[PDB]
């Protein structure tokens, strides 16, 4: 299992951004209120701006993460000075293009502007996670990192922006994008630990854990309101997924199997092996017409496991005589958490560098 084919992973697209005027806000206030010129400060909201257009048109790529954290941080540097947050003196409409209808979206507010930016920055995070091949050390431990940093940045943006400026931001939609992500997290993670070769019980228990993820994202998929605004989407990602939990959860009773051999309980090592096959087959039902990437994982993994119950079923109906055990009786496999939602930190200056509004 060092050597199966890597499972092709789920990314977000970032949003579209219209305007945000925020100079003549700015000016205008700061004229009215501390009584300087306008033109006074026209570098500082000049560099904001080729800041904004530089993350609004983000490259895609590791450096572009960076790029709108920066941008991030200005915009909470400027608020902490200057009001235009709801209702606020200085507050001018932000325009988004909301991802899964592509209708445009206005709100009066810089938070709204921040918002959006950071569901770029988890997007983009999703986006640089799952275009690498996890076949070398450095590409499995980024893409979890990635990953990780996806469903953080989600996570944030569902604690501190708890109004949902547009739908494709709701609660139960960012839950299921943190979800979905740590599932993918985890199963980078599983993937090194059978590389790493890890003890058969701890592998299984990962390997649990992947499902739990993707059974909470899969509960998301099958709700109508969700169902509806992610259109076709929810349709691609459901079907992965759904796909995904078989085929983990054979992956974990397989390694349940391994432990038992290892225990020389043999009988029950007849067992999870049954057990991963039936698992398994599903998973390939559920797979059809999925891409080659997806039948190769399983056609690997199907010689992997039917190799080995077969070993386990006959050396045990010559040998060892002792009766499978039906999975009822035999004690759970409880997931081991292994990935968290990183914590973003908006104005950490190693990130964000000088405040441009330092002056004000």
């Amino acid at each position: 299992m060092e050597a199966v084919p890597r499972m092709p992973m789920i990314w977000l697209d970032l949003k579209e951004a219209g305007d945000f005027h925020f100079q003549p806000a700015v000016k205008k206030f700061v004229l009215k209120n501390y009584g300087e010129n306008p033109e006074a400060y026209n570098e500082e909201l000049k560099k904001l701006e080729l800041l904004r257009q530089n993350a609004v048109r983000v490259p895609r790529d590791f450096e572009g993460c960076s790029v709108l954290r920066k941008y991030l941080g200005q915009l909470h540097y400027l608020q902490s000075r200057v009001p235009m947050g709801s209702g606020q003196e200085a507050a001018v409409p932000v325009t988004w293009t909301e991802i899964f209808s592509g209708k445009s979206v206005a709100h009066e507010d810089i938070k709204y502007e921040q918002a959006c930016i950071l569901y770029n920055l988890g997007a983009l995070h999703s986006m640089l996670g799952a275009m690498d091949k996890r076949v070398s050390e450095e590409g499995m431990k980024v893409s979890c990192t990635h990953f990780q940093c996806a469903a953080g940045a989600f996570a944030y943006l569902r604690e501190h922006f708890p109004q949902a400026y547009s739908v494709d931001m709701s609660r139960q939609i960012l839950t299921l994008n943190v979800n979905l992500m740590l599932g993918q997290a985890q199963e980078c993670l599983l993937e090194k630990s059978m590389l790493d070769n890890r003890k058969s019980f701890l592998v299984a228990r990962i390997s649990a854990q992947v499902v739990d993820y993707y059974k909470e994202a899969c509960r998301a998929l099958e709700n109508p309101d969700t169902a509806s605004l992610l259109g076709r989407i929810q349709k691609d990602w459901k079907k992965l997924v759904q796909m995904k939990i078989y085929y983990f959860a054979a992956v974990a009773h397989l390694h349940m199997g391994k432990q038992a051999e290892e225990q020389q309980k043999f009988g029950e090592r007849v067992a999870y092996f049954q057990s991963a096959l039936d698992k398994l087959n599903e998973a390939i039902k559920l797979a059809k017409g999925q891409p080659d990437t997806v039948q190769d994982a399983l056609r690997f993994t199907m010689d992997v496991i039917g190799g080995k119950y077969n070993s386990a079923k006959k050396d045990n109906d010559f040998i060892y005589h002792e009766a499978v055990p039906a999975l009822d009786t035999l004690q759970p496999v409880k997931g081991a958490p292994l990935v968290k939602p990183l914590p973003v930190n908006p104005t950490d200056p190693a990130v964000t560098g000088p405040d441009i509004f330092a002056k004000l």
